[PDB]
Parts: C-alpha cells; structure tokens; sequence
C-alpha cells in the first residue's frame, strides 16, 4: 500500500482534515460524471529520492497523501489531499527548474482516456466504472461525493481507493 500515513482518518482532529466539495454540471452527456484529479505525476525524479524525500519537499505547497514511486523509471505519482493542494504546486513549485523534477497532472482514478490533461480533470461513463469505483466514490475518506448517490452531471475530487 502506497499511503503514506496507514488507516487514517478524515476527522476533524486530524491535520489532513479536508472538506469533500461536490457539484452539478447539467452539460455533461448521460451516465457521464466529473473527477478532479488530486494526483500529480512527477517525471525526472532522481535515483535516491524516495517517498518521503518527495513529501518533504512538496510540503511548503501541499500535504502528501500518497506515493507510487518507482526511481527505475524516473518517475512518481503523487496524491495530495486536495484538489486546492494540487493546484497549489502546479502553479507555485519548481517553476524556475531549479530541480530536476517535473509536475503535471496525473490520472489516479478512472480509465486513462477519460482525462483531460491539461486541465487535470476526467469525465467518465459509470458503465466504464467498476462496482469497486462506484462504491469508493460514494464513500472514501478523501474526496467522493460524501454518501451521495452518483448521477449525470455530478462533479467530485478524487476518491481514495481503499
């Protein structure tokens, strides 16, 4: 498992504390729905930096949640606890190139042809998610629709997957 803090929880007395903004796009096609990426992918990635080498520096712009890292093949997929967080290190971190590390959205959740890369987003057909993916939708610590049910239109960050 590639959480970096085991069988936490998303409660108020918990620093990783996050809200689970939900939302309506009435111009998506039927049976479609929206998932904002909370999931960078990190090329140039160094043969000695590990999973918490890569929080460490990550943290002055967002919290790290989970690593898959694999410095074999220079790179890391990284999820941050929100959406916000996301966007704060794809606007503000290692702009000038300082390191070698380079960031873009990545795809955690929902088949790879659904995401558009520029924006970090996906919009997914529920026929093309498992019972697996409906059901974290509905019920992950981070991100989902916080218990409510999956419809045309709804728009939610990325849930966690176990």
């Amino acid at each position: 498992n590639h959480h970096l803090y085991p069988d936490e929880l998303n409660v108020s007395n918990n620093p990783h504390y996050r809200p689970k903004p939900v939302s309506y796009d009435s111009t998506l096609p039927p049976d479609h729905i929206k998932v904002y990426s909370r999931t960078l992918f990190i090329g140039g990635v160094p043969l000695n930096m590990k999973e918490w080498d890569l929080a460490n520096v990550l943290k002055p712009f967002a919290e790290v949640q989970s690593v898959i890292l694999n410095n074999s093949r220079k790179h890391a997929f990284v999820k941050v606890y929100s959406r916000h967080e996301a966007e704060n290190v794809l606007q503000n971190f290692n702009k000038d190139g300082a390191l070698p590390l380079r960031t873009r959205w990545g795809v955690g959740f929902g088949p790879r042809d659904c995401c558009d890369y520029q924006h970090g987003y996906s919009i997914i057909p529920m026929h093309r998610l498992t019972d697996a993916d409906k059901k974290w939708s509905v019920s992950a610590q981070w991100g989902g629709t916080s218990g409510q049910p999956l419809v045309t239109g709804i728009v939610f960050e990325e849930p966690d997957i176990i």
